[PDB]
């Protein structure tokens, strides 16, 4: 709602660099300053415009329809962009050129801004997803994204994360039809998933892979091409940790996201069908090896997330077994782990009081 | 329930020319000894916090006008206090000498801050309280304003002009928005109004200063601190003799009108200055009358209506002066012919109007014999 103002004026947009919106506007040091000042003026104009926001009160009847959880139309926001795209360009203009350490910071800040906007506005979303003639901001992101990932620059750790939070929030706040505009993502998600990437990035890329997998023509963009296939990368990753910080909690977030992805894809309706089960078993044995010893009732939040993941994986595997009856064959390599876990996890879930006919039926099937 | 304070705080045109907005402040860094950068950072965070506060404020308001208290504003204050104490100690030092560009940029910042501060003093009441309430001693922000005013009201600094303009405007508003019980908390300004009123004082600043004298004259204890023996003497020498060679008649007219409203607010309750008031008002009626009459007819201009209104008010005020002093003619002697050439035309005119008042009728009738 109106909270967009509070969000934009959040003192540190990112922890560190102490750069707010103010620290973006008040900078007399692509546009050539023939538009820096004009854009700053648009910025504070839109600040006022939203600080009014007569709209999102007494229900805002126009709020409703598609765009799941209709984002409150904050038209004033539409005026911020030319600034934001000026800076995203000075990042791009500074890129595409075979220092930037400073300019890139303003770009990160502006990306956080755009993130909040896409989060809480609908007119900006209609604009961007509209005109293929993509609103210059979309291209300013995409031509960066490759540079956001391909180059492991010290700051390429963050600009990527923010551009991804933006792309994903924009796929969420919007509707299903426009996603073919997002189509351009698939040329860049692979680099976004390279084992040189950290947990938070692959996470956002998974979330977005899902948000696109809701689209009819988009699911095959998962593994239309059997080779490379924008998968078996996700699985080689989930199995062989390509990150070192690798805070187990983060890896749990990622297992959970990958699981929800697999489930949505399976229910909505590659060579990759084969590796998925191997990776799921590696993951599961990675979980059951943790909680068992602790035993008892999990009072830990991590434990509860793990249990949710395990139950969902069990149901998913039952669906798998429903398919590809060779699943025992492809499982041959790890049947050891599979039968060293399945019985104990069945015991556990039976111990759980939230059991489901699905959980019981599956665990019995195996 | 409105919260327009933020809409006010966010505008680059705050002071035309100076691009410094509230954001050119918050983002202030090492580029620009209690005033260490630590307090800069802390006050900037306080500002952002109070901003988040006011940006959401369901508010429903002896202040004589409820301006819905904006509790969040109170947290915008130490930033202003800091940027003011800077250039306050800076003027203290520029004088202590007996690097000015530092003071220049600094006072630009402080002007921006005084603007933010006047918007607050206007649209909030909790800020009014946090500003007026204090030791007498006094509250540090008010103390800073007053120490500064003297330094800009004195020998002109190229920016002292605007510094003083804004400080006087803030005094005016912090006087209006509050109640009468606290007025005497402003007493300390009677030692320093004169220089805000000196023979070298531009029209806007004096407009503000006399508006302030009239915002103050409600407080009896602060009422006579006119003729002590008399500030009005400077005011009248000014209203009659026109310094500020760069002065649009409209400015002189705003000032004349405010001085008339002042004389009125005083009348509704031993000065060489009180013998001179009449010379001033007579030359003043003559000025307005010679300015308007020749363009006789239905008053179509705005300034025309403004003038004629000033005229009705001045003539009523004169009739008052007469009832006050019988020697009225004795003092008028010096410009008696001005007075007797003006009053008849002013009477013909006042009758020509349809808004005639028994008083403007009686007063204008008694004098014109």
């Amino acid at each position: 709602g109106s909270i967009l103002i509070n969000l934009l004026l959040k003192q540190p947009l990112i922890p560190g660099s102490s750069l707010s919106l103010c620290h973006l506007l008040s900078s007399s040091s692509s546009f050539s300053l023939s538009a820096l000042r004009e854009a700053q003026n648009l910025a504070f104009t839109g600040l006022n415009l939203v600080a009014r926001n007569e709209c999102s009160r007494d229900g805002d009847p126009a709020e409703g329809g598609r765009r799941a959880f209709p984002l409150c139309q904050l038209p004033g926001a539409v005026h911020f962009l030319p600034l934001v795209q000026f800076f995203i360009g000075l990042h791009c203009q500074a890129l595409q050129d075979l220092s930037v350490c400073i300019l890139e910071g303003f770009s990160v800040t502006a990306l956080s801004i755009l993130q909040h906007l896409v989060c809480h506005s609908g007119a900006v979303v209609s604009l961007l997803l509209s005109g293929q003639g993509q609103h210059p901001l979309l291209k300013m992101l995409l031509h960066l994204l490759a540079f956001s990932s391909a180059a492991t620059g010290h700051l390429q750790a963050s600009v990527l994360t923010q551009c991804l939070k933006v792309l994903v929030k924009l796929a969420e706040n919007t509707s299903c039809d426009f996603l073919p505009r997002f189509q351009c993502v698939f040329q860049v998600l692979p680099k976004c998933l390279s084992p040189e990437t950290p947990l938070p990035s692959v996470l956002l890329a998974v979330e977005l892979l899902s948000l696109l997998a809701d689209h009819d023509q988009l699911a095959p963009q998962l593994c239309s091409h059997s080779e490379g296939c924008l998968l078996l990368l996700l699985y080689m990753y989930i199995t062989s940790r390509p990150d070192r910080v690798a805070l187990e909690t983060q890896w749990l977030q990622l297992e959970q996201e990958v699981v929800w992805l697999l489930a949505k894809l399976g229910v909505q309706s590659c060579q990759c069908n084969v590796e998925v089960v191997r990776a799921l078993t590696v993951m599961l044995h990675r979980q059951w090896l943790t909680v068992r010893r602790a035993g008892g009732p999990p009072r830990t939040d991590q434990q509860r997330r793990t249990v949710r993941c395990l139950r969902d994986t069990v149901l998913l595997l039952h669906g798998l077994s429903q398919k590809d009856k060779l699943f025992m064959m492809h499982c041959v390599e790890v049947l050891h782990q599979f039968d060293q876990v399945m019985p104990g996890v069945s015991m556990l879930i039976r111990g759980l009081p939230d059991v489901t006919d699905c959980e019981e039926a599956a665990l019995d099937d195996l």
